[PDB]
């Protein structure tokens, strides 16, 4: 059933761009949280995620996934309304939980794939 | 089969449980007055969430990722004292907070369609 398998990808496909979106907000407050913020490296990270955004939003099929993401989009807005207290050593170790916690996710999912193609 | 997806599902649930309280971390360091009894209630929440599922997971990769979660959160509550004796919006941690439960929901509304 290739039907099934065009299913999967798709919930898959949502599940890439909310976590290509999580990781790029993960990467902004990283960059937020050093006692020297890399200004340019964070603009490129904001449009970095629009662009994921603005791409998921054009590959999707239900209007309620458009809604969600359209939710997502007013809310990255308000975050740069309000996108102006730090730590070097706590901005490393926050990013090597988050990127083990996402990578653990990653890895899980990946474990399930594999149990659907033994289906 | 339909033991082994069982099994991964609980790994993601974990996984999203743990990042959840992550973010919380986050969102009360990021208040211009953190909250260290908050801060304390979601390390021990953590800790908590951590070590039942690195006490239940089955699957032994995954039971490797969560050791390196374990060091990776000891690391990150060993540095959290010097983050919190360094301004910091209210408005930006209110608004980091909506846009991750946001993203969050989605991609968890995605996993149960997968599931079900």
């Amino acid at each position: 059933s290739n039907a099934q398998e065009q299913r999967m990808s798709h919930h898959y496909a949502t599940i890439e761009v909310s976590q290509q979106l999580l990781q790029l907000l993960g990467d902004q407050l990283v960059i937020l949280l050093r006692e020297t913020p890399d200004g340019q490296a964070l603009e490129r990270s904001q449009n970095d995620f629009r662009r994921v955004l603005e791409q998921g939003r054009a590959n999707t099929v239900d209007s309620a996934e458009q809604a969600a993401l359209d939710g997502v989009r007013d809310a990255y807005l308000q975050l740069q309304a309000h996108t102006p207290a730090d730590n070097d050593g706590f901005s490393e170790a926050f990013n090597g939980l988050r990127l083990r916690l996402q990578d653990l996710q990653q890895l899980a999912l990946a474990g399930i794939s594999e149990a659907e193609t033994s289906a």
